[PDB]
């Protein structure tokens, strides 16, 4: 459990988020049903916010994100998993972020020098998530969504036992990109209903085992 508090642009916190320009839901419950329309933007991904991150394509955004209070432990250790950032142009503000419309823009999953999940180092640097906007990208509105998948229970599968099973934690954060950019569009249009499967072995994965690699669901980063 865990969701998200504001995000920095270049190191320069933009303020409690909120309601704001995140469409923050109301508490930190997992999505683990892969047919919810809640797997891309949550619970009230559909609802618009008043405001947009303002950045230039280049800069350098963090996600900061809590538990229960602000600067707190962030999520539990046992959470282990990846951290995904995905973005999709902005269509309408009642976009709710289903459909087939999302490039992979970062990932970070397992690293198996360190055995050290992006969970792991979400905590370790107090949930500051860093990744950057593609300097190529064409200014514009658009949705950026970042993904905490936690795998304590992902030794089942939802549709199997719905006790267990993977935990989502989407956060859509809208965004207001200036600057020169360049001439990309986000092109991947990957569906998040259609392309997590419980037959995915990053999401039907035992974490319990001795394993050397975990295999990040979802197309490479998008080649921008
Ligand atoms: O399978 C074989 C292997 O098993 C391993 O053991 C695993 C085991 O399999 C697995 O089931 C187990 O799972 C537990 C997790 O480890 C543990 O983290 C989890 O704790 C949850 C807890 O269930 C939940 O209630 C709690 O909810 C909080 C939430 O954190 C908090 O954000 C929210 O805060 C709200 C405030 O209260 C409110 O004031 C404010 O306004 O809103 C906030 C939210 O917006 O409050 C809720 C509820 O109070 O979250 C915690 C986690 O943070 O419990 C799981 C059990 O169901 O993990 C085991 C390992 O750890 C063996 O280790 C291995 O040997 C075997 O091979
Ligand atoms: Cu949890």
């Amino acid at each position: 459990h865990t969701r998200m508090f504001s995000v920095w642009v270049n190191g320069v916190d933009q303020g409690d988020g909120q309601n704001v320009y995140i469409r923050t839901p109301p508490n930190t419950d997992p999505i683990k049903d892969l047919a919810s329309p809640a797997l891309a933007c949550n619970v009230k991904g559909g609802e618009p916010v008043p405001q947009f991150v303002s950045a230039s394509a280049g800069d350098k955004l963090t996600f900061e994100w809590y538990r229960v209070k602000r600067g707190d432990d962030i999520i539990d250790p046992s959470h282990s998993g990846p951290i995904t950032t995905w973005i999709a142009a902005f269509t309408s503000p009642t976009m709710d972020g289903t459909g087939p419309v999302w490039s992979k823009i970062h990932e970070e999953g397992y690293d198996a020098s360190t055995k050290s999940w992006a969970v792991d180092k979400l905590i370790a640097n107090k949930g500051m998530w860093d990744f950057t906007l593609p300097s190529q990208l064409k200014p514009g509105k658009y949705m950026l969504r970042q993904e905490i998948v936690a795998h304590h229970e992902s030794d089942a599968t939802f549709d199997k036992n719905p006790k267990r099973g993977a935990q989502f934690y989407p956060s859509c954060v809208q965004v207001d990109v200036k600057g020169v950019g360049g001439d990309a569009v986000p092109d991947q249009a990957f569906d998040f209903n259609k392309g997590y499967k419980y037959s995915d072995p990053g999401i039907a994965f035992d974490m319990y085992t001795d394993f050397d690699s975990y295999p990040i669901p979802g197309p490479p980063v998008w080649d921008a």
